[PDB]
């Protein structure tokens, strides 16, 4: 059926595997040049933020075995050398962060991948946010695709609802974001992101993200109407979007919440959720949604100028969307 | 000369004492119903975020002795019972957070305080931000005063510059704020701020603040043009203001930075500072400024819609302003 | 059958309720003077370290409703005024930390509690560690009992195995322990534990515990042979015991691990667990065991002098034991 | 006079530079293949744990300029290619962690370094702890030397005092240690230290250290009498030694503290310090001592079996000793 190969067994690769297991999608191979099979077992079995894997994990004859599913493993430094074609022609999830362009990722294709999903923004690959524009995917012309960013996946669904109901004249986004693997435990080297080299654990760290502007790629009507930035703070997971926007049509705060509520119950079900509870970040650790609107946290200056709040599990929600995109793409073959 | 009595030996009271020592202002008494003199020594001598006191601290004959300065100590539960009049008639810094109204704080006056500064917003007491409106202080009519909040003290100076140069049509503020003493180490009781009861250390915690709106009290032209909210995050000190505003007159980002730069060098010197360095929060721990503009962290969508970033040491900067206000008030007797 | 009333809805009270639900023990009432029913719902529904409650929680007609179980709620400041006798005569779990002595806790009895388990060490109430000395419980004479401390519950089972196999001549314990509700977010007041007032999140904090010595109360042969202390560190949950002991009979490290392994598989199953994996603290969050021996972390200088390591979820493991003690006590009526 | 070149501008290299400035030792060059001069300025100027550099730092003409001292900079990947001989023949501090053996470090020598101090334990280079065995240094035969580890530098001075006064029959050490640059922000790859790959900020992490055993290299009478291990915890700096030892001669706890006190006031002044205050870890951030004995934190089971506690700033204290070792070595030329 749908079969999946994963390149890179970092945080995304591992959670993607977990999600595939949960959604019953067959993973046929994992490739990582650095992480051997016995070590894969350990990294998958135990997880500091998401807990122990709820099934069984073992290594056998150079294979990763998860709940009796035997998964091939490779240690190729070059995508070109991965034998995708010898193990069916799976969809490939590209999680290394190193092959973002269509040209770079196309290496997978030449080695036998039927299609490729890049788990990061791409300079040129078509970008998709489930619930927003996946229907623009076209199998006739799109062999390599991007699932955008965790952040864009949180903001876009919310921007869609607000724009379609009220009209976003212009918006500026801040994401208060958990620290990540690219960061440092103590002040260390990060030569093209100096602030990002500073102790992740000790600091609030300003960061530049194209995540808000990129919404204009999945919602063309918003091109040039959004940008923003980030603060990385000392939490290990879960992040929050803080969107300040001016609306075309005037909207009471209650009209806004009612619109979001309706979207969550209906067309954006499973993508955008809604809460009125007095929640905090940990309440969304392990939440599969792309975006959870926080009604009570937001505030309006007036009917045309408002600040909207939405939570996202930047690891798990995004990983869930990657698998959702694979499934959708496959339904379109 | 100017003499100072301090009520409450919590974080603010202790740093205020430290600042008084640093600026050579004589503190004649500290009152706290709970913290005995020997314990005062310990709490003042050692500080997890601001380091050890750089001088000497001892207890002797029921007095706190700091760098040979003998300071009286009291343990009164009721301001009315504090013998201010018997030890000169000092200005009193009210740091308990419990006597915010003019009526409540007036207890100090009836017991002999010449004037009172409330180290928190007040329902009715006149509110002042040094560098913004202290000149509206009037000794003929104002015996009880408020130094506003740490947050308002960061935002107001910046809002002044932006408004006076370009005009703020409307603005929405978010402060990413370090956790505080009102918070909890683990999920515990906070019955009129449920989110604030959740583990401070584990969570990004949305919080409601009137700090942005209160800017309209010190800058009347901005009444009704500002509001905002907060996220409390797992850092012990230093916070950051994130102001999204629409400007009347169009302003390039460089025009904005040049205006702020000029204010810092001139009329707002010692209050508002300016940086273009790749800074993070810890870089401002122990900074005495009310607000440090971060040129490179901010971002503009266009000449009329911008997001501006300013740092503040919510403990030390504010404590410095409290003492500055005392000194100014005294210069006006 | 067995029915349970819980006094105090703090971390222990809440997890005890959770465990009772999990093990099918009927809780008939919760008393807390400060936490109202609607707030109880919130505190139980969401948990920063243990995640959302996996069932349903609502408030109705002054009752807490958990998975359709209607639970009475009270707000009595005095145990004497709690109507235990009016709702059957349940076993009472005393979790406030305020009524530790037999005399203080007996208030529950006079108001109708059939028996009382104090979830903390008691100056005089008989103390029990499941798997070690519960069989010494006697329903004829013991109406008020203590479940000791989390720490003692981790150390005692391990000490039992080591003593019975090899003989502990003497031992010194350090527990590296997560911060707790008694600690402070920032340097604040703690007049009979000065170090414990210091910022929990910023500091390694030495602490005095009678937990190791108290093992001599549940294992009489070890009276006078054990003591120790603690370091509180910036983790929200899960702790670790570090036991340095001299052995009577010489024991290779492999002999030691084999003994612990056998104990875990057999007589101490469900109390003591055993691992040889490369684990860290988060791997034991939500673990119900009293003690998980870490084979590879320990180290021996020689056959008679060794350092042994055992993990414990100081919240959940202990809460499980409280309920286990209730069940055992009931089987003895 | 004494001139110093530093290889590697990581945490140690930077603090060593800071210390050299403070103690008036001339640093003539810094080499780092990755960190360019402009970036060096930034990394030295700002420090998350130790605060901003208290002087001036600039880059000019490929030179690092600190308080008007012009320092050469190089970007050589191979020690052999560093022009030590062209800039006098300085002592070289080897801080990369990559050239630990006499053979590897000798590359510095062949390129003109007069002597080399390795800022880490070495498989074969003579190891020194200031205050313990520096007098065994011999310039006739020792061109390459090691300053041992931060941990060994904390334990050895304390062990010396205890052994010389009472006799250590055997001891087991635990160090509760702050996380370091080798650790990871979130669960990531660490193939020869699996536990050390786990999130540093979320976890208590058991770690194997030869630091206690290595004391037998600087105090020969203790060879085979000491070993231990570590727990890495979520603090950015400052660590603590927890030494459990059996004594030959019986010693009251007061006898022990009196011995340490006398050692600190006399022969080990500037190396070992002594406190009876209710201290916590942050109280020692920026402390230059190798070891600060904590009298009140320790505990004795009896006169021959005791647990002793000593703090160390694992970054700054060690860096100070490196420079002290350089100075001592030079006094011996």
């Amino acid at each position: 059926e749908l079969t999946v190969g994963i390149n890179g067994f970092g945080r995304i690769g591992r959670l993607v595997l977990r999600v595939c297991m949960e959604k019953g999608i067959r993973v046929v191979a994992v490739n990582d040049p650095f992480i051997d099979p016995e070590y894969m077992v350990y990294m998958f079995k135990y997880d500091s933020t998401h807990g122990r894997y709820k099934g069984n994990v073992e290594h056998k004859n150079g294979q990763l075995v998860v709940d009796n599913l035997e998964i091939n493993t490779y240690q190729c430094k070059d995508p070109k050398e991965i034998p995708w074609s010898s193990i069916g022609n799976p969809y490939v999830v590209e999680c290394t962060g190193v092959y973002l362009s269509i040209e770079a990722a196309s290496a997978h294709i030449s080695s036998g991948a039927r299609r490729v999903v890049v788990t990061a923004p791409s300079p040129d690959a078509p970008m998709f946010v489930m619930g927003v524009n996946e229907k623009d995917y076209n199998p006739g012309s799109m062999t390599i695709v991007s699932n955008a960013s965790c952040t864009t996946n949180c903001l876009a669904p919310l921007a869609k609802v607000i724009h379609e109901n009220f009209g976003i004249v212009e918006g500026l986004m801040t994401t208060v974001h958990s620290y990540t693997a690219t960061q440092k435990t103590v002040d260390g080297p990060s030569k093209k992101d100096w602030r990002g080299g500073r102790g992740a654990h000790q600091n609030i760290i300003p960061s530049s993200t194209g995540a808000a502007k990129a919404v204009g790629k999945v919602i063309p009507e918003l091109k040039g109407k959004l940008t923003g930035m980030a603060f990385r703070v000392p939490t290990p997971n879960v992040s929050v979007v803080d969107l300040t926007c001016r609306l075309a049509k005037p909207a009471s705060y209650s009209a806004i919440t009612e619109a979001v509520k309706a979207a969550a119950k209906g067309p954006l079900a499973g993508i955008l959720a809604y809460t009125e509870d007095q929640v905090v970040s940990t309440d969304f650790n392990g939440n599969p949604h792309s975006s959870i609107f926080d009604a009570k946290a937001g505030i309006a200056l007036n009917d045309n100028f408002v600040k909207l709040v939405a939570w996202y599990d930047n690891e798990y929600g995004y990983s869930n969307r990657v698998v959702d995109l694979l499934r959708y793409m496959f339904s379109r073959e």
